[PDB]
Parts: C-alpha cells; structure tokens; sequence
C-alpha cells in the first residue's frame, strides 16, 4: 500500500562484475574480430559454467513472485540459449573466414536479431522490473559489446556502409532506451523510498535503492556510454560512479542526514571526492576503541584521503590502532554487532588487515561485492546516547576499478 519496504537483496552483490572488469580494461590484445566475438561469448556464457543470466536468477529468485519467475526462467531456457549458440557460430565463422560473405551475413543477421532482447527484462510489473534490473543491464551490455566490437573491426568483416549505419543506429537507440529506462525506475523507486518510509527505516531504504540502481544500472551506463562514443572496446575506461551499502546495525540521525542527501551532493568520507577525473584514494584509517564493560568495541574512525583531508567519525578515544593503505585498496569490511558496531575488520588488496574492537555477538555482516569492486568511502556514527560512545552504525561506498 504505502509504507515502503525494500524489494531487493539486503546485501550487495554482483554476478556481472567479471564482465564489467574485462570491458573497462579493453581488449586491445585481441586484434581479430573472430577471437574478439569469442572473447565476448566467454564473458556472458562462461565455459562449463552457468551463464550470467542464470547466475543472477540464482541470487534473486527467492524474492521473485512465482509466476514472474517461471516466465523469466523460460526466457533463459529459450531465447538466451539460442544467442549463445548463434554468437558462438558467428565467432567461429569470422575466425575461419574473416572477410567472407558467409561470415558477414551471419554477423549482420545476429546483429539484427539481438535488437530488443533488453526489453524482455523490463516487460513485467514495475516491482519485478526493478528487481531484475541487473538482468536488463546485463542484456544491454551483451548487445552493445557485440555491436561495437564488430563495428570497430568493420574493415575485417567487410561491412558495407548500409551495414555500418544500421549497427550504429542500433547502438544509439539501445543506449538511449536503456539510459532512459534505468533512470526512470531509479527516480521512481528513490522517491517512493524517500517519502513513504518511516523515520526508523528511511535511511536504509534510501541507501538500498542507491546501491541497487547504481551498482546494477548507473555504473553500467557509464561503461556503454563510453563504448558508444568511442565505438571501440579497446580502450581503458575509468568508472567514477559509486554504489552504496546500507547502515549496520542501527540507523541514527547522522546516518539519516547522509542517506537523505542527494547522491550528487554527498560528501567525504562516505563519498570520495573527484580529482582529475579520478576518485581520491583513502590514505590511512585510524580506529578509536572504547571499553564497554571492559570489552574492546569500536567507538570512532578517522579517515584520511590522499589529499591529506581528515574526517573524524564517531567517538575520539585514546586507544587507537591505524593502518597506512600505501595505495592499496580496501577489498572487504567485516563487522560484528547487534544494535551497534562491536568489531570491524578492514581487509586490503595487498593482504594486510586492520582489526578494531572485539565481537560481543555472532551477528555478522560483510561489505564485499566481488573481486573488482572496492570500498572507496566509509561513514560511521555514534549519535545514540544509550550506547555511551560506542559506534551505532557503519556504511561504505563501492567503486568498480580495473
């Protein structure tokens, strides 16, 4: 009816992160179009594994209404299966006979037939559409990468000017439709969570929408936007879009202030600032430990960025332990707590870790999206007097980095 309730996963995940990483790194090492198309096939339909669509379904199916889920699985069983076989066939024909009419016809025919597959994953109810957004965005990326890879290598395929202009129109129309669609459902869901949540739930309800739509939509757009402009899959792309987590484990007024800030106006330390087109890196972290009944607990956190800017979060203490990131990125944050932050463990890519506090519970929550998403910002607050200085919540922002 009215009171908003989160419709997606409580935690943040990405099944398409291997695809995104390979794309933003480019495939300049693959000169031939045949191997280039085969390399794409290996991303979306990995050998001897489930494809990306099936992997997304396994993550979200527990939340999908049954009749909609049966329709979705039928699409994967038929349409998605046909594309794998056809694209593999097109890749082999381009490999064996690079300039032949047989291979070019197969590419152009497949280029036409994949037009509109993205609409198969936004033809449901508004709620199911929102839930399967990663399925829509994955299908769009499959379309754009196939079209652009062939268009970039149009001389090796032998495309005519009519073929070239047709593929261009497909890329342009599809990117505009996807950007329009993703931003439309993002804006609607964010407004629903902002105005129809209670005071006790609005912070995590809003952050959840930001996380879902930016990790499974906005950061996608940043990738294929560059792909369509350059008409190339050979360039190294930097994605400055951030996605977000919810607050663990008690929402406070300071957390609400952050969550209710428009994403474009969010400040450090939760959202790292832009410098020269790059998001600033975290230079060091200083944890502040408070004693609650003799036990070590997280009280506060100091975040220093590579520009020297310092950000004090939570309670200042005389018991501290720090770590210098030395240019390495935070791959995971693990927190134990029940109504508060008992212990927090930051793990860096280089193997080092910083552990703060001690667990007073088994209740646990991991901030970790995958191998190509890194914690780029942190927020923490202790504005809950019953906790007597102990941190009440913590949240992070993720960035896709090659």
């Amino acid at each position: 009816a009215n009171e908003y309730a989160v419709k997606t996963s409580a935690l943040e995940w990405d099944v398409t992160d291997i695809v995104k990483n390979a794309i933003i790194g480019g495939i300049s090492f693959i000169p031939s179009v045949g191997p280039a198309i085969s390399f794409l096939v290996g991303l979306f339909w990995p050998q001897s594994k489930e494809n990306i669509w099936e992997g997304i379904v396994k993550q979200i199916e527990r939340m999908i209404e049954e009749s909609a889920l049966k329709t979705i699985k039928g699409i994967l069983a038929g349409d998605i299966a046909y594309i794998q076989e056809r694209m593999a066939t097109v890749a082999d024909l381009l490999d064996k006979h690079p300039g032949s009419e047989e291979a070019r016809s197969a590419f152009n025919n497949l280029a036409e037939n994949i037009d509109g597959y993205h609409k198969k994953f936004n033809n449901f109810s508004d709620d199911v559409n929102y839930q399967i957004l990663p399925m829509f965005s994955t299908t769009v990326m499959m379309q754009i990468t196939y079209w652009v890879a062939g268009l970039e290598r149009k001389d090796e395929i032998g495309l005519s000017n009519i073929d070239i202009e047709k593929v261009r129109g497909l890329i342009k129309k599809t990117v505009e439709q996807a950007n329009s669609y993703i931003n439309n459902i993002y804006d609607r869901e964010l407004n629903d969570a902002l105005n129809n949540s209670t005071a006790d739930t609005v912070a995590n309800n809003v952050m959840s929408v930001h996380g879902h739509c930016r990790l499974h939509g906005i950061e996608y757009i940043s990738i294929w936007d560059r792909l369509s402009e350059a008409e190339s899959v050979n360039n190294r792309i930097y994605v400055d879009v951030l996605s977000y987590s919810t607050f663990f484990d008690r929402q406070t007024a300071k957390a609400r202030i952050q969550a209710l800030t428009p994403e474009k106006d969010m400040t450090p330390p939760l959202k790292p600032a832009l410098n020269g087109g790059k998001r600033r890196k975290i230079d060091s972290l200083t944890g502040h430990i408070v004693r609650i009944g003799g036990a070590a607990r997280v009280g506060g956190l100091t975040v220093v960025f590579d520009d020297g800017s310092r950000h004090q979060l939570g309670t200042i203490s005389s018991e501290t332990s720090s770590i210098s990131l030395n240019g390495s990125r935070i791959t995971s944050l693990e927190v134990w707590g029940n109504g508060a932050v008992d212990q927090a463990v930051f793990t860096l890519r280089d193997g080092r870790s910083l552990s703060l506090g001690s667990p007073g519970t088994s209740r646990y929550r991991k901030f970790h999206v995958g191998e190509s998403h890194y914690i780029a910002g942190i927020y923490l607050s202790s504005d809950y007097s019953p906790l007597a200085g102990q941190a009440a919540n913590i949240a992070v922002s993720y960035q896709l980095i090659n």
